[PDB]
């Protein structure tokens, strides 16, 4: 039901050559590309109705307000939050998670309290917790991984104890592609009297999110990964928790009364939005959501499942290539070529027009767990095709041959 | 030397009607409009070279990096910072000031330390200090104002003492239009062993900034007020201070090594940029800077001086209108009509196509100092004209007559 030609026709950026070869963008896990609907939403904003929001005193101001808060509602429906009061716009997943670490963790952790993460976590979902525990004298714990880089519910029950206040975990790992059992972990967390914090940066673009079904306490996501503008993300949190959290930042827009020494805050969600907000970016994110909903997240999810399966099979056709993670996975493949460093791989691939990523992918502890220094990584999205994966595996074959040849040439 | 027709031809948003009247946008102090150069910079980014930055492994990634860091350098030259290491991209002035309050104030304030602000400060430049002093048991002090809403160097010498660690003040007030004597206040602050924090949200769009000449320790500004995209601003800080400040946020991009419990940070400026940054917005801000530099800040400044003088004179031609602030001023006029509430004024003006602001303008303490509940406010920028000010004063005359008539009609 999903036509890939029709979808690709909407991404101007795809139709270009690099190094005399057709662009083959396989770096969506770093950042996604944007369709016209999104870019033109930005355009129409700046061309026709930019103004500050929340004053409703003049025509453009009212239009801007309607667009901004309208986008809040689009986000709310998109992740099935109960209320707009639980939808905060932030700069991105990183900032969202830091807000939870700052306003929730730092205020609710005493020595002997535990916060539990996992070895596969992006840095966004590591360092805020390191800092909160250091600030509070609490202690940081890591759920171990199984051999295929998935997580066992048994290990979860093992690690989270009656002293655990916070469990923070990825919905989908940008590295292993594992989909973690978020719903079961929420139940487990709650049984021990903890909240669960979900890093949803890699799930949100690619699959339906239902915060009511996941029963997550907090869920963070980033516009740039889902066809949206850069610079914008969301923090969702249960109304009851956000009511008792103090703001992470202070200034205009988030106050009610300001005296000389003391101030009171707006109601949610504005309590958490200091300063002129990300007006254009939030409206474009709303457009991104409209776009993805019109294709259907289930459809996108099916597409990525299909591409991931095809990729794993074609990679298994190559000698001297190791793929990391489980079989059951999101649309990305992290890998190494035997004897060639991933930076080199990525460089050569760019010479064929192929965009991939090489490095620690913001997961240094996970790299160490994998017993590697660095990895190459390819990621797929709703505009990618099997032909592109063919080009990738052919280029990896050619790269293997080339490096072997260089080796033998040395006399 | 500056042609206003030619400049207005570049702002699509201006050429439209509201309520059957030509738009007359006089709300630039809330947010400024954008020229094609900026909007098309965004367009070209998303159309041609969007990718994550700082990896330089594939063509688009390198272009994106060059555009982002290129824009950092444009900012650096634009405010004459010595180094890019002193230029941090943030979400906006609010966030910039909160970063200083979080990472500098909160870490360097002991009971009996003073932080000194003024009565005219925007909320962005009040509440972070309230919170830092409450967190540290330090004490908050306010420099008094003179009768015309300016600041006396004598009052400054009075208020800042040998116990003062931080002096935080507006360069230009969004309400009074006063230009504060920043350079002299820096000298004064430093004599008592304090740093000075400059809120440059209202100066930056409108006049040359020279941080070396101002000798400010920190200076905050916002893209949206200067023809730039929403969602982006800058914090400048002296390299020596930023080296000793801990990050305000933590995650990928701002680390060097991440172990299980402990992490080390990147060098400046990246130490302060957690997460995928505001890629498109920062590049558009660079474009905004290019635009303003091609017109010339001195030229823009002259234009606003001219419009402000013309406005004050025409306002003084109206009976029953009170204008707030000094004669020597930036391009904005805050005012009330005798007996009509400013909200009403602004509503009626919108019915004539005229966009102004009515409320506390994020300066509740200053409103109380003025002995008013709220104000109406009009602001000018590089696209505004004398004809527009004529339309405004005519509409204020008509409004006065209308409300008086309504009064007499009641029998």
């Amino acid at each position: 039901h999903m036509n890939i030609t029709d979808i690709r026709e909407q991404f101007p950026i795809l139709h270009q050559q690099v190094n005399g070869h057709d662009l083959v963008y396989l770096d969506s896990a770093a950042t996604s590309q944007k369709p016209r609907a999104v870019i033109e939403t930005l355009d129409k904003y700046y061309n026709q109705y930019n103004s500050n929001v929340h004053r409703g005193v003049h025509t453009l101001g009212t239009r801007a307000t309607d667009g901004y808060e309208g986008a809040r509602e689009k986000v709310r429906k998109f992740i099935n939050a109960k209320s707009m009061a639980e939808i905060i716009f932030t700069k991105g997943t990183t900032t969202s998670l830091n807000m939870v670490a700052l306003s929730y963790a730092r205020a609710n952790l005493k020595p002997g309290d535990e916060v539990v993460i996992t070895y596969m976590e992006h840095h966004a979902n590591i360092i805020p917790w390191q800092q909160a525990v250091k600030a509070t004298g609490a202690t940081l714990k890591y759920i171990p991984l199984q051999e295929d880089g998935t997580i066992s519910l048994e290990d979860v029950r093992e690690t989270v104890t009656s002293n655990t206040k916070i469990v923070a975990v990825s919905h989908v790992s940008n590295v292993l592609g594992t989909v973690n059992p978020i719903k079961e972990m929420a139940k487990i967390a709650h049984d021990n009297g903890a909240v669960i914090v979900v890093d949803g940066a890699q799930s949100t673009p690619h699959m339906k999110i239902d915060v009511q079904d996941l029963d997550c306490d907090f869920f963070a996501l980033s516009s740039h990964k889902m066809c949206g503008p850069t610079g914008v993300g969301v923090l969702y949190g249960k109304k009851a928790l956000l009511e008792n959290m103090e703001p992470a930042e202070f200034g205009g827009e988030m106050i009610d009364f300001v005296g000389l020494y003391e101030s009171t805050w707006k109601e949610l969600p504005w309590k958490f939005e200091a300063g002129t907000p990300i007006i254009a970016g939030a409206i474009g994110l709303g457009a991104a959501i409209d776009f993805l909903e019109e294709i259907g997240l289930d459809e996108i999810s099916r597409h990525e499942h299909k591409l991931a399966a095809y990729a794993l099979e074609r990679f298994r056709q190559l000698d001297g290539v190791t793929v990391y993670g489980p079989e059951e996975r999101a649309g990305l493949v992290t890998f190494n070529l035997d004897d060639v460093h991933p930076h080199d791989v990525a460089t050569v691939l760019d010479a064929e027009g192929i965009a991939v990523r090489a490095g620690h992918h913001c997961a240094q502890p996970l790299m160490k767990w994998l017993d590697v220094t660095a990895t190459a990584a390819a990621s797929f999205y709703l505009y990618n095709t099997e032909e592109e994966i063919d080009k990738l595996v052919e280029a990896l074959q050619k790269t293997k041959e080339y490096f072997t040849n260089v080796f033998v040439d040395l006399e």
